[PDB]
């Protein structure tokens, strides 16, 4: 019997330090989906655990050169946490150093905007110069476009990649604010997840726009062969089947909400 | 090196006679989004393959007093296929005897009426008597309303258990045809993806009402510990990465649509 280590990221509304954190200790500190799907999955496999917040603020790419992660991967990878529970994506690439439970969330890249923006669609986006769109670093999204054959993405990309000033952003904190303070002249592209979340939070100034570029799904991480996986699976099903990853999804995105 | 047997079912879009089949073999006799899936799983992870339909024509379930699985997951767990490419719900019961990839398509369950049906909800349908309501008799649907705690699918499941004559239907085209047949006095209850396909059929008397009921996947399933089971699940995240998972629904729900 040991105390899992769980890696997370700070992402609303998936994990987030309460009000009171100062006051608080542990695993008591943070709250949100994540800290009550990790509750609900130590509970189904019988552990102990201590949510602990990724050390470089990323979810988790191999560097080109030195072929080493970074993230919430690398933390699994290299064997310093035991398991991820976050909005982590699963990707060909990750699962190739990694396993994933079958996906507790669906979700697709979508285009955030501030209200008036006038793109209503990725194809929107590529065809003007007016409107500068990024992404995040170091996560699935930008993978997406790096790869992608399918003309507008790749328009999309050519661009993003040699954009001066850098049209990149660090967290997804710093995509939203950058949309928010540019007059429209800034779109974000993230999950759709992240979008619906920050369209119904104060100012209000936000909207997703268009249908989603793509389909996958969230999934619980843990280190390749891990002892935790085959439980970690089940649990994600038996959640899914209660109907409890539904009532979390409503308690954190739309009974939150304060856009009305 | 073996020819891996593929078991599937017939089920549109999914799996369909060619309407020339009797003049041709083996693979070549069928059609639909889960050929052309089966086709590349194998170019993908280099191997031959034979599609063979399940003998029963059902899905998976357990009986609760022999314990012996039918359709699809017992052609899996007896030995009988190598791998499931079909319409096949993960669900925990199954993932307990047979592996399945991650999953390839989403869907939840869905209410198809007859056009014009006064009913926009599962709270419409619980609340209400005139119309009857049911579910394919064996699948996953049926146990997702077995087995809720949910008050409103409680309160369907309550009422369909006990329907006489019976609600519940062999495969989804008697599904489909009771709900044209039975002038708005009968909603289906059915995955959304099926539902979506026969929206944008003739004679275009159906659609989806309502929200979906739930959410979740369909996977490519093994036996348990199967050899094929890593090569499977990156080959369909390659497709779902390169485009081709939106590209064959496409194909055969929208770019074909009758409606
Ligand atoms: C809990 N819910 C919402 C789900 O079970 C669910 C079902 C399917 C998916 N995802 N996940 C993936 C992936 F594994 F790639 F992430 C894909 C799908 C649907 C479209 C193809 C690829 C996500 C969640
Ligand atoms: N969920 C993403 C991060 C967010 C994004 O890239 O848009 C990942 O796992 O990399
Ligand atoms: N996809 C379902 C069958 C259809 C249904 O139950 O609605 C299964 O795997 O059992
Ligand atoms: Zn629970
Ligand atoms: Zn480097």
């Amino acid at each position: 019997n040991k105390t899992v280590v769980v890696t997370t990221i700070l992402e609303s509304p998936y994990v987030m330090m309460k009000k009171n954190h100062e006051m608080l200790e542990g695993n008591e500190r943070y709250e949100g989906y994540c800290v009550d799907l990790a509750a609900e999955i130590a509970k189904h496999c019988g552990f102990k655990y201590k949510l602990t917040i990724v050390g470089d603020g990323k979810y988790g790419a191999r560097d080109a050169d030195t072929k080493i992660w970074n993230g919430m991967v690398g933390e699994l990878v290299y064997g310093k946490a035991d398991i991820a529970i976050a909005p982590l994506t699963i990707t060909l690439v990750r699962e190739e150093v990694i396993d994933f439970s079958k996906p507790f969330m669906s979700l697709g890249i979508s285009i955030m905007i501030k209200k008036g923006t006038p793109i209503e669609s990725a194809e929107d986006l590529s065809k003007q110069t007016e409107i500068a769109y990024g992404t995040l670093d170091s996560g699935s999204t930008k993978e997406f476009f790096r790869r992608s054959k399918i003309a507008v993405f790749d328009k999309m990309w050519t661009y993003m990649r040699s954009a001066e000033p850098s049209v990149f952003v660090r967290t997804t904190a710093e995509g939203v604010a950058r949309v928010r303070k540019s007059k429209g002249k800034y779109a974000y592209l993230l999950e759709s997840t992240m979008n619906e979340y920050i369209e119904q939070r104060k100012p209000c100034d936000t909207m997703k726009v268009g249908g989603n570029l793509d389909s996958k799904g969230y999934g619980i991480a843990t280190p390749k062969g891990s002892s935790l996986g085959n439980a970690v699976n089940l649990a994600v099903l038996k959640l899914s089947e209660q109907g409890l990853l539904d009532k979390l999804k409503n308690k954190w995105w739309y009974d939150k909400g304060e856009c009305g």
